[PDB]
């Protein structure tokens, strides 16, 4: 038989929402703080482009990520929750946070470049949320 499954193809799930009309929202000084401290201080680090958006996992041939992390997050992510007003209060953010580098030490190893990354920016993200308002 001449059906040897090259179709259908694999593909990215669709991103976490930025929006969500219904969702209970503030503005508070600590979300403040997350977005024009933390947020823009890790963002500019050169260890943070990884984490500048979702996985691609077709692009960077990593095909069984999100059959391992179903709660993916990522820092583009955050930062347009952020800007747009996503968040109650500022654990909702910080869970993101901790979502977002947990599961790239539940994915990888430790030594492995990307958990390096991922450890320096946790350092500093940690460093950052003691100085929290
Ligand atoms: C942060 C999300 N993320 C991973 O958990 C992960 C694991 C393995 C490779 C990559 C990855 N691929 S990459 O080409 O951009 C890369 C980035 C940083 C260090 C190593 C690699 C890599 O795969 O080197 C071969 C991007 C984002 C992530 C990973």
């Amino acid at each position: 038989h001449h059906h040897h499954h090259l179709v259908p193809r694999g593909s990215n799930p669709p991103p976490p929402e930025t929006s969500n009309p219904n969702k209970p929202k503030r503005q508070t000084n600590q979300l403040q703080y997350l977005l024009r401290v933390v947020l823009k201080t890790l963002w500019k680090h050169q260890f943070a482009w990884p984490f500048q958006q979702p996985v691609d996992a077709v692009k960077l041939n990593l095909p069984d990520y999100y059959k391992i992390i179903k709660t993916p997050m990522d820092m583009g992510t955050i930062k347009k929750r952020l800007e747009n007003n996503y968040y109650w209060n500022a654990q909702e953010c910080i869970q993101d946070f901790n979502t977002m580098f947990t599961n790239c030490y539940i994915y990888n190893k430790p030594g492995d470049d990307i958990v390096l990354m991922a450890e320096a920016l946790e350092k500093l993200f940690l460093q950052k949320i003691n100085e929290l308002p």
